[PDB]
């Protein structure tokens, strides 16, 4: 199987006057490259995929593909939907724009069954010949991809190589890698990055890395080189910022943090997302001062 | 306030050869009309809104509007999205073909805050001047519209007149009606239709009514006439079918039941939704034979 | 079946200098009788059963039995345990001390299976010849008595006549009374007292009634007389006090309220229970402001 | 600080004709000793503490203390209660009988507040001068000891040295050891033994070790030697039996497994505990066939 692993960032999408700040989007991708990030994830959950146009969707994949060209950095483009046929289209259209692989979230809202999840992802995997990483986040989608379906999809479709897990369930990550140790388990939860890596996980798709890419990069590579002492210490050091980046719904805190560090120009979201409360604004701000933030 | 209340049906969308069976859609809406239904809800969750194209969206709202012209039955069109920009368009689009009001689901997947939910629905309500009913289903959206947000939207925007509750939280339904008794609480959960109505609820948007429109209509009208003994008696009789219609995700069981009753032509869904397992097929069929299913 | 229904109070156990204030216990029971209460529950969860000794247990049952002599009030004494041999013993000794019936909590901590719960309660029911009311409170016991187990126990032993439901699950209360309408469903959750009664429940075992016995008495009796309008109106009115009486774990807030109203002399608990935070203390005092508390 | 860490077993309590099989109890404890276990836990949750008398409570501590004399193995006796006055008494009662330390479960059923939990454990710690290990299992107790309360108790009372976590929350296990790395995190959940140990946990209190003590000992000692690959491989091999030992509530499956392996005499529990169904009997019987079960 062809895989995309290592330290990866779920890129935020900066807005300027209600439109995508394309120059800041690319400058932020270059900040990730120069800090040891192995892949960038355009238009993921942290990138506000839900409120971007299909043409803004296309614009930020191209920026990501172009900025990492000539580098070892891959583009795992967000290309998922709760309609399988739309998800198939977005997968084929992400490939046509140079993405090295796709992150495809479990169908949200309409709660498909395990049989439906299998056929949904099976249809996507047969749509393109580039790696496909599953994305399980039941707290946001309202459904769960069971361990059996993940393993079945991994074994039955050749380009499906792993799962991004955001479930706060270390038992499931033991279940997954004990029955199928060949899959690529990816942490989708910054606070528990190290435990997932220490059990055989092979990468991270991080929110914190938007603000602290060097620290997330060091964490993952220490772990992949089995230096768990150094990996655990950065994971322990990052716990406060890892939790405070979820005082409100992602990506509200991380975008607030990037604005407070001066890495984006305006703290703009697209509704129904909005700026945080003024206590969480202040309580994000008080935590950032104990972490050291690299510039451009 | 302008309102749409009473016994309402979240219409299934029958598919035949992968397209919307327009004749059966009309046929079914007239079947609802002739069994005491007060309003129909096209392209709700039970109508597989997520997998229909906008043009399909338009066809079933128009079919519903035309089938109920000249009758008492109202059309509460599904018009919601996890992007406000999109939800405003779908609301206007709905008004545009004669829908009497819109049911607008809480933004799914992207988990807006209470502040974002307020601005989301405030933007929708000021976009149209037809009634807007909120739709809270945290198990599917991953978010909850708090009682404070519901009540504020009810008081701050004149066309927002109530909420369709599908949260299995009778505590919230006393909380809602105790602090704002002028709002229209609508049950989106068939098993507890009577308890919600007995506490002052003014209607249901039902899945079961697709199969047993006469029984659900009678239940609601029994309750609205304060004949709670007869309203509770219909509710108790319906518990078995009300629960078995959720052995798998809605609308998989109800469409199976409609197909087994000979009310639609093929048991077709759009992925990621699919046919049920063979015992839930058997378990839907073995509970269906205990009820009297009205024909055309 | 012999039954104990109507408005019932889970009596708090007042402490003074680490001892049970037997005279203040008798004065709270008298105040319950004179405000329309149909039965009192000594040494329930609200009575701090876990921290009372066996004479205390016996002292408050005898005081309750003697204080309600010459009145219609009945005594449903708490006599349960997560060890079946102790639960049987406490049941037999509750009968020997003049209790009209027993409230038996679902075994806590050790999570018995449905088969174990059946045999547990079957041994209790065969140990005494007084009515037995089951008590399901999964948030505190860690286990749930399923509807089938409750219904099986109701049908197999004459003295098991119903269940005190404290699960915030109006669906389960439809499940129970739809399949076995001869059982006595009793509300163990003040905020949803009216919905449980409106669905055929025949009484409450209340926490708020300690502070506002007349209002809980009026609510319960209005419902049993099918004056649902009046019953919901007291329910809606008490919603604020019903919820804040659980800002901390029961009976911490209710004892704070009784102390703030001057109905007990000292705000004492037995560890691990203690008095609440001073913000919740201040916050309990602020909801009491709109209620009229009866004296002695 | 004095600590009790390493591979530890939550001993089952065998019954024959309704009473504790004292001769088999000693023969199971030495079987644990001869397979590399570092400490045994008499009358814990797996030992059916709730249904043992205080004379069997004293009988099973003395056998454990006496059977491990002249050996390395320590005795961490279960001595807890939801009444602080009983927990203090049982702690002094465990020390006087030769226990090397006490495991004290969070108060069950009566849901103490965080401040009440603090004073509860603070009172216990001053009663004895032997190590105290906190025991958090919210699914059984109905309460959670927060990270702040655990860290406060560890720092304020000299003999409180760590916690036995059974909450399936690896995030909490990062939270605990990142803010207080001197505490002893002990796994109370066999399936996630390795992830908890790899994050700095220093031992397990296991259910599976009753049946496979050598494998749990090797797992813990491989991990404590920072040979995490061999620890992860034993953890992965054990996942199936670790899960099947919870098909029903512990200790129903482990005692069934011990009975099927011929290590105990009778499949007897004390009510409300009971024998499992014939599924779970068959599913325990079929998962055991992949492991090698050491004899006497
Ligand atoms: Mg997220
Ligand atoms: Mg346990």
């Amino acid at each position: 199987k062809n895989i995309i692993i290592g330290a990866m960032t779920a890129l935020i999408t900066p807005f300027k006057n209600g439109k995508v700040d394309e120059q800041s989007y690319a400058r932020l991708i270059k900040r990730q490259i120069e800090n040891g990030i192995d892949a960038v994830v355009p238009v993921g959950t942290t990138g506000e995929s839900a409120t971007l146009t299909h043409e803004e969707h296309r614009t930020c994949i191209e920026i990501a593909v172009e900025t990492c060209k000539g580098t070892k950095v891959k583009v795992l483009a967000g290309a998922g939907s709760n309609a399988t046929h739309e998800a198939v289209g977005l997968a084929k259209f992400a490939k046509e724009h140079g993405a090295d692989g796709i992150l495809s979230v479990a169908p949200y809202y309409n709660k498909p069954t395990q049989q439906g999840l299998y056929e949904h992802y099976k249809a996507i995997a047969q749509s393109v010949d580039i790696p496909v990483l599953l994305y399980n986040v039941p707290g946001r989608t309202g459904c769960e991809i069971s361990t059996d379906t993940i393993i079945k999809l991994f074994r039955d479709c050749e380009n499906i190589y792993g799962v991004k897990e955001a479930s706060g369930n270390i038992d499931k990550c033991v279940d997954l890698l004990a029955h199928e140790p060949r899959m690529m388990l990816i942490s989708g939860e910054d606070a528990i990055n190290y435990p997932i890596l220490s059990n055989g996980g092979k990468g991270v798709i991080s929110v914190t890395s938007n603000l602290l890419p060097d620290m997330i990069s060091a964490l993952t590579h220490f772990a992949l080189d089995e230096n768990y002492k150094e990996a655990k210490k950065i994971n322990d050091e990052l716990y406060n910022i890892n939790k405070i980046l979820f005082c409100e719904s992602n990506p509200i805190p991380i975008k607030t943090a990037m604005y407070l560090a001066g890495l984006i120009e305006s703290l703009e979201f697209r509704l129904p997302l909005c700026s945080p409360s003024k206590e969480n604004f202040a309580k994000i701000e008080e935590v950032m001062k104990k972490y050291k933030i690299k510039g451009f």
